[PDB]
């Protein structure tokens, strides 16, 4: 278990991030796997991949998820330059992320197709501090805890829709939650 940061563990970067509310658990297991419990949580974001990811890497991720609430499970990193915050969608609990949200295309891509949005965080906490920033999202039709998520599908189908990424920060398959409970053990590669 860890306090809230970034590192390396078992040759895997991970991400720890949580508003201080209290109720989530994070821990780190062997190679890529990574667990999260949380009961009346406030709001958290953890998992484990790469610093710097890429933009077309295919990620292999497996396990279970389980949420009581709202929670998204993803391909999740960001860019620089443009910033941009951005999600590959493949489960979430009691909210889809999208709801309300424009609609700028579809994909499919390892079996399923995804819808695709573009949202925006005004004032909102980041990688380089508070800023104004657009969200890039694949929302997965047909939800699912284990898979093959090959991000340069997404990356080439954004691109093509306008919504651009500058150069790649962190990216990993991580569990998000706002205010909820549930548990999740994932391994990634
Ligand atoms: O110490 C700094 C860290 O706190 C900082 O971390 C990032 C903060 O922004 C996080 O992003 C939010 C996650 O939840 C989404 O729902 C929101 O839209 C985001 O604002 C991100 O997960 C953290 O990595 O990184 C820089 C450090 O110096």
């Amino acid at each position: 278990t860890i306090q809230p940061g970034t590192g390396y563990n078992n040759g895997y970067f991970y991400s720890y991030w949580n508003d201080g509310h209290g109720g989530v658990t994070y821990t780190n297991g062997p190679g890529g796997q990574f667990s999260v419990n949380w009961s009346n949580s406030g709001d958290f974001v953890g998992g484990k991949g790469w610093q710097p990811g890429t933009k077309n890497k295919v990620i292999n991720f497996s396990g279970s998820y389980n949420p009581n609430g709202n929670s998204y499970l993803s391909v999740y990193g960001w860019s620089r330059n443009p910033l941009i915050e951005y999600y590959i969608v493949e489960n979430f609990g009691t909210y889809n992320p999208s709801t309300g949200a424009t609609k700028l295309g579809e994909v499919t891509s390892d079996g399923s197709v995804y819808d695709i949005y573009r949202t925006q965080r005004v004032n909102q906490p980041s990688i380089i501090g508070t800023a104004t920033f657009y969200q890039y999202w694949s929302v997965r039709r047909n939800h699912r805890s284990s898979g093959s998520v090959n991000t340069a599908n997404h990356f080439n189908a954004w691109a093509q829709q306008g919504l651009t990424l500058g150069t790649m920060d962190y990216q990993i398959v991580a569990v998000e939650g706002y205010f909820s409970s549930g548990s999740a053990s994932i391994t990634v590669s």
